[PDB]
Formats: structure tokens, sequence, C-alpha cells
């Protein structure tokens, strides 16, 4: 697991080992930090997987790509807002390269690399979560924080649909830690009990 925090909202990005291999969670920006992060990591990224489409999560995506040719897993109902993400980052003043396409869709009960795909809407409409249950885990992007929960006024999103989504991942394993795309990490042990959101 490399943890590693890229961008100007210091977003994190995952690189995983599994069964069959290393993967790569949301390459949110600073290409070369990813780049020379495999460079020593020696694990080159056999796959790109995206929890949403934010341009905070997609930024570095395109450099990655016509790099080594990854191809990238998101779900489809997020599709649109990935390809205005470019846009959607200069209405923060900052700015990314284009997301490219195409993109393998990504659905509810997908199994992959180790994985075990669960689609959590409402932080935007094609939100997911990666369950690792070998891992004891779970990389659930802006869906939970340490203390707090995905914004639900981004276009796109909603609190009904982002709360039983949350209801959802808080039923796993208490134990299970949350590698949120934001932040310290965490377990839905934890917040059941200290977020002011449950
Ligand atoms: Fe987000
Ligand atoms: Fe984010």
């Amino acid at each position: 697991v490399f943890p590693v925090t890229l961008g100007p909202l210091q977003e994190n990005a995952y690189l995983v080992e599994t069964g069959e291999g290393p993967v790569l969670i949301d390459p949110g920006d600073e290409p070369e930090k990813l780049l020379a992060l495999f460079q020593t990591t020696g694990l080159i990224p056999l796959a790109i997987l995206l929890t949403h489409a934010h341009f905070d999560h997609v930024g570095a995506v395109a450099p990655l790509v016509e790099a080594l040719d990854l191809p990238v897993y998101l779900h489809p109902l997020d599709l649109p807002l990935y390809e205005g993400a470019d846009l959607a980052a200069r209405a923060w003043g900052l700015a990314i390269p284009k997301p490219p396409l195409p993109v393998r869709p990504l659905e509810e009960g997908m199994r992959l690399f180790g994985f075990q795909v669960l689609h959590l809407p409402g932080h935007s409409p094609g939100h997911v979560a990666f369950y690792d249950p070998e891992g004891a885990q779970v990389f659930s992007g802006d869906l939970l924080f340490r203390g707090s929960v995905g914004r639900y006024d981004l276009p796109g999103a909603d609190p009904k649909a982002l709360f039983a989504s949350l209801k959802r991942l808080l039923s796993l394993p208490p134990e299970t830690r949350v590698h949120p795309g934001h932040g310290p990490g965490t377990t839905l042990g934890l917040e059941a009990r200290t977020n002011p959101f449950l």
C-alpha cells in the first residue's frame, strides 16, 4: 500500500499490491511524483482505478496513461463528470490535463484485482468503493473521512444518496481500515461512534 498525497488539494492516491499485483487508485495529480514513485517502488500499476471522477482524483490519469498505456476503470455513471473534470478544476482556479478516453466500466458486485466493487453514490453518481477483504480494508474515496463525510452539494451529489450509501459502508467489519481520498485514515468502528454525520 503506497498511500501518497498529490495535487494542490492533497488527495490520497494509493498503490495497492494484490494477487494480480499492482494497481493505482485515484492518480489525482503530480505524475512525476507518481512516475518517480514507481522508479523506486519497482511496482508499476497494471491498471488505474477511480473511486469517482472528480478532478482532484483524476488529474494525473492522462499523463500516466500516455506513459504506461494503463487501462482506466471508472463507473459509467461518472463519465459525464470525468469528461468535464478539467473545467471543474478551473472553478477552483486550478488546472488538469483532460482525462483520456476510453475507460473500462466499473459495476456493483464486480470483482477485480482481489477487490470487490461497491457502488456507493451520493458524493457523485458513479462513486464506488474498493473493498479488500484479504486486506481487511476499503478504499472509499471521498465517501468517508476521519470525522466527516463527502460533500453533497457539488454537481451530481445527493445527500439522501450519500446517506444510504454510507449506511451500507458502515455495516461491514467495524475493524475495517478506511483509506479516504483526503486526510488521515480511520475505521468504520471509530467513525460509527465519533463522526458527527452518524
Ligand atoms: Fe470528490
Ligand atoms: Fe476529493
